[PDB]
């Protein structure tokens, strides 16, 4: 069982392609509060989202209260700042994935509550630009659920 | 050298995502016509590309003149009645990587086209919902990327 976390998220669609993310690999999403739109905002169900896929969806009030409530075992934080790439770390259950905002990425203080190896990245070319927020959750979690061989997927 | 074929791509902004992931990977993007929507539409940009983004795109009048122009060695088609997952397959040098449209995914004239074993799937859960477009293409190039060791990636 895999956890992804949304830290303060910004844009509305990239939220919504993360919850059918979520439900196409089984992972569960975590969103930290406070977000840039409202739970109401059209632009969040341009998807064509079902109600069941909202049942995988918690909302915390802040970091320090989803670490209360998850008290997670291994986090892990996408920063363009980390070390190892995506790829060089071994996943393993319970593991949370955590992002932040299509602009500003994670703050310090949550970034400085992780040791290196926990601070992950997703290679590039020289001179990159930033990546679309949700295509670079769908990297981390689809290489992260095949490490684990995709428990849970349709085998035929 | 890998290549991204969008076929009539649909939705301007899962365009945008992609030409950015291609400027990102080092990949090449090939547009079979016609799209969905103008060059000049503003929804493709909200991305905020730059003009260098731009100089690796082809765009092809259709799929003929694709195979003409391009001559793939290996073309592989995400499809989900597609049997390997896309990691159960060994990329190499030159391999181009097809996608259908957001909605219908590839005709069957051009799938026909195409041995068993180059259609791929991304796994999912039983009972799924589609994923959006440029997350699926994130997760199918970033694998491939993946296996090739990611030539041209900072290694710092």
């Amino acid at each position: 069982m895999l956890n992804i976390v949304l830290y303060e998220p910004e844009i509305p669609p990239n939220t919504g392609n993360i919850i059918r993310l979520c439900a196409n690999t089984g992972f569960r999403l975590h969103i930290i509060e406070p977000m840039g739109f409202a739970w109401d905002d059209k632009r969040l169900r341009r998807a064509g989202l079902d109600y069941h896929e909202f049942t995988a969806v918690t909302r915390h009030h802040d970091y320090r209260a989803f670490l209360e409530a998850e008290n997670p075992q291994r986090l892990f934080a996408l920063t363009t700042k980390g070390t190892p790439a995506h790829s060089a770390v071994s996943y393993q259950d319970g593991d949370y994935l955590m992002f932040g905002p299509e602009t500003r990425g994670l703050p310090a203080s949550i970034l400085d509550a992780l040791p290196a190896e926990q601070k992950i990245r997703i290679p590039m070319v020289p001179d990159s630009r930033s990546m679309n927020l949700s295509n670079a959750v769908s990297v981390v979690v689809y290489e992260a659920w095949r490490q684990l061989g995709y428990p849970g997927a349709v085998l035929r």
